[PDB]
């Protein structure tokens, strides 16, 4: 019985970080409380100055990652401020009933609601907005993120041995549908409502103009690259709420991967490239053995290098000649 | 030896139902006899009045589901009436040899043939027409369905424990390629042969105009919604003979799923969204715990809500506040 | 320590064959030496005379398959002759560090380099060229192939029982992006550099003009069909370095399949159609039980029959009436 359990309040953090949490816990079930606020905002998504009339949870794409343990209850307060123009709600793939909660969280601008559900299944699960008659537009404009429900005794390999991570990162991949004018340049709209009709026409072609990690081309590069060090194990959470993708770490692997994202199933090992189905989140563990700059990308290489689906991980530490060695550097062909 | 076994005759039923059958059986192997008749027919596929020059098994899209047990023999009589214009045949992915049977069932209008094959592998398998030189057109125009071969001792979980369903439903998803004229409206053709050339041109773009469950937009809604009740376990069979899809139950899950559709492999549990490869059938079990109207859809949300890949399940019974509760209804933001 | 182990030199062979090798071996770890030479060349890819300005490893699409055992070291010499125009390198998905080796193998025309890496993970893995700023163009123009790393004690089923193959075949599937002129005919270019700008524009549509096995439409048909015989077990290696595909054997199955391509994971059995993610190689075993001409294809049937993704296997031996029998040949409908 839920209203008799202890409550705890969690403060969310912006992607690509994930808020502090315990993996294996001796703690009993809790009601874990969160809040999120919708923000409609225009956003620059590429190096040409192209804009998207965007819709976000807490101001970011993706929304923040929420983390609980199997058997906890999630209690979310969803706020839709009067500065917004549209109605919104939330569907948790991790929940059971009432269209994932969407039927109980319909909030017009100026309103809020509170939902509770039991997180009775372990894994990474998508959440997204789903207002009647406007579902795909709200999703592709930026309203999605991940709930992670960890098993109470932590992650396990196929033989039941313990697995861990030292840091977690969250990557949301967004297929965007930006309209063009008769001059062949991308259109810039004064309001969110004015972008609607033209955007639906692009969507129906099923061809994205851009595909970006965390809100823009190059979001996870330069000063904003992911980081790690040799010997450290990282969890990479990858959500795609609308379209399939195929993650790959250049110079690495997926040591243990749940591509369907559900921790009660055995992971697979040694993957070069894995597959996240549109409408889900998956998770990969990797332990760095070499330093350097890695690329993490969608391995449809057109989607990655032409359309935007790629980022960087900068890894410090000591080079290992046993794993790889330059025997002869590039030099003229002997004759 | 097959011609020495008992024969039984089965009467097929129209989708989305599946004909009565036993799951676990003590019965020994049988020769199980079926008949199907091809019908070429023009069909309205959307709410605008758009038509498809269609080709069907028994008058429906998909064709009916055929159910036998591992070790039975399937003996099908295929009839091509003289009212049809084209030659046809059948390829069972469940069979071994002769292009799945296609080489032995080539029937011109006015003809019939009878094929027998051993159903020696368990799972859900696609069948489809495949006439030399015209294969993709006949498949995308509607000629596909599912053969289910159940293990003799019923379905099993990864630990070998028994699994069951109380009702089965069959959903065929069809990517359609309808041509347009210079005014930008869909074309209506007087005959099947006249649609051919224009349709090939659309197909080569790889962009469907429509994607529909069971023959039309909204086929599985209103009076024709699927039904169930709290406590009941349903099997959802999903076939796609030409193109990938990603099934999802809104407010539910896949309790146990064989996404590749082959029952001798362990299922996965707790899936949010699964993946049916073009050219296959997969199967999901779910036990309802909450009443209400669920949506069952392809979670490329453009494909579902714009192009047609979505239906409804109406579930009766008692609401469960432990799984989900509205703590505070939508109301003004406190100030 | 690698520079203290025995060295062996291997001679590569052209696809669809794979060079002779042992499956299970009592041999200890070796440094296994290979060489490959890049060849830029114009190539006819269809029956209309269409050309591709191509880039290849050893003159073929795909590149040759390299085979070692888990714990061996791969030592490759990569040569870029002065007759070529562009810089090249190599990224092995099977390797750890330095962008899979790409950072250590940058060779301008007239140069060569030698790389060594430990093949410490079993499976089939893609290798491909990846020059800074030009990655997708070099990959889709033909620069990819497969490294197979076999477990030291051979392939195993989910229960640890031994599995074998009698012959191996390697199939590379290539999505091509050929530009058209204002008359709607495919363009023919005098040099590789002149095709670049127009080709990028086609790539960004994400719609291939052609999809071919081993370099052209019908590559693996007629005199160049694959072969086998009843009772023989074949391994079919399928690589796709840029785009998803869904292999199917018409009249057969995947007896045991590693669709993600990594041999330390249990295979699945009885598959009708499997899935190779863009940016990977997978492997299927099948034992022929019936003679005849099989088709092996991508089961997006438009991609196979309209765009080129299909080949043939000719199988000799004795027909088996227990598995399949024509009960009644095509004949007039009785009245
Ligand atoms: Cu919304
Ligand atoms: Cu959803
Ligand atoms: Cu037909
Ligand atoms: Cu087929
Ligand atoms: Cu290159
Ligand atoms: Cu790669
Ligand atoms: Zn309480
Ligand atoms: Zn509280
Ligand atoms: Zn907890
Ligand atoms: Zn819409
Ligand atoms: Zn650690
Ligand atoms: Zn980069
Ligand atoms: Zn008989
Ligand atoms: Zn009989
Ligand atoms: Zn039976
Ligand atoms: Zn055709
Ligand atoms: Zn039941
Ligand atoms: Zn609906
Ligand atoms: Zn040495
Ligand atoms: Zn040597
Ligand atoms: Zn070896
Ligand atoms: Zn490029
Ligand atoms: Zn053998
Ligand atoms: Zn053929």
């Amino acid at each position: 019985d839920a209203d008799k359990l202890p409550h705890t309040k969690v403060t969310l953090v912006a992607p690509p970080q994930v808020h502090p949490h315990e993996q294996a816990s001796k703690t009993g079930p809790k009601v874990v409380e969160f809040t999120m606020t919708i923000e409609e905002k225009k956003m620059v998504i590429d190096d040409k100055g192209t804009t998207l009339q965007a819709m976000t949870f807490n101001g970011s794409m993706p929304g923040p990652t929420l983390v609980v343990h199997e058997g906890d209850y999630v209690q979310l307060t969803l706020v839709n401020p009067a500065t917004n123009a549209m109605p919104h709600n939330v569907d948790f793939h991790g929940a059971t009933g009432a269209l994932g909660g969407a039927k109980l969280t319909n909030v017009n601008p100026g309103e809020q609601a509170t939902l509770r559900f039991k997180a009775d299944r372990s894994g990474t699960f998508v959440y997204h907005c789903a207002p009647e008659g406007m579902v795909p537009w709200h999703v592709v404009s930026g309203l999605s993120g991940t709930l992670m429900v960890l098993p109470r005794d932590g992650l396990k390999d196929p033989e039941g041995k313990p697995l861990h991570y030292d840091r977690a990162y969250t990557i949301g991949e967004f297929d965007l549908y930006i309209p063009k004018g008769p001059d062949g340049k991308y259109k810039d709209y004064a309001t969110l409502a004015e972008s609607y009709g033209d955007t639906v026409q692009v969507m129906r072609t099923l061809t994205p103009s851009h595909i970006v990690f965390n809100g823009k081309v190059g979001a996870l590069t330069g000063a904003n690259a992911l980081t790690a060090k040799v010997g450290e194990t990282v969890l990479l959470i990858h959500s795609q709420a609308n379209r399939d993708t195929r993650p790959h770490l250049i110079g690495g692997h997926g040591d243990w991967v749940w591509e369907t994202g559900k921790f009660a199933n055995p992971p697979q090992r040694d993957l070069e490239t894995w597959f996240i189905r549109g409408g889900s989140a998956g998770a990969a563990l990797y332990t760095f053995k070499q330093p350097g700059v890695y690329a993490y990308l969608n391995h449809n290489l057109i989607e990655a290098f032409e359309l935007g689906a790629a980022g960087h991980i900068k890894v410090e530490g000591k080079w290992n000649d046993d794993l790889m060695k330059q025997i002869k550097a590039p030099a003229p062909i002997p004759r």
